[PDB]
């Protein structure tokens, strides 16, 4: 599909057999979702920007589906006030940004 | 043109007469710039990001090229980790997300 930017990017995504609202994030190296109680072994970081940082559990290997589209990877939890797909899931669906 | 996400998606912005290099940023509302002396009057505002509000100064129909396309549009003066072109120009310059 074509996404235009009258509005924020947010789209349905799967994850943890849950589906969710998320934003497609250009500018977001990594996928931070909401605090959620995914099963998995993590190990704790930071990640920051506007505002600063914020302490967040980094799960690797977990399946996400975006608009229909399967993709798997690295995905932090945190505080984040919204969901963010980041370029490390974007690549995967094959997602491009064109003017 | 056509950009993949391997990489962040830096480009080059003309800004007040200046160079600078910018992330194409899909998550973000607006265009948030590192401290820098823009002509013009400027107003007090506040904006927020992954940890937090912090404080910028806005400027309104300001001239930015990105990549050789002209967009005029409010530009946000502030301490941010790095330059981004948020929503606000990115339509003017008639970018959209395609996967
Ligand atoms: C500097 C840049 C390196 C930031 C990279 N990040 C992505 C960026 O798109 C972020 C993502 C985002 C955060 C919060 C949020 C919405 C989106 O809710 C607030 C709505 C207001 C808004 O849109 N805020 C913009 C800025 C602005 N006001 O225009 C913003 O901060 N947007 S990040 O900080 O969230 C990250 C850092 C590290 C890993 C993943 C994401």
């Amino acid at each position: 599909p074509q996404i235009t930017l009258w509005k924020r990017p947010l789209v349905t995504i799967r994850i943890g057999g849950q589906l969710k609202e998320a934003l497609l994030d250009t500018g977001a190296d990594d996928t931070v979702i909401e605090e959620m109680n995914l099963p998995g072994k993590w190990k704790p970081k930071m990640i920051g920007g506007i505002g600063g940082f914020i302490k967040v559990r980094q799960y690797d290997q977990i399946p996400v589906e975006i608009a229909g589209h399967k993709a798997i990877g690295t995905v932090l939890v945190g505080p984040t006030p919204v969901n963010i797909i980041g370029r490390n899931l974007l690549t995967q669906i094959g997602a491009t940004l064109n003017f």
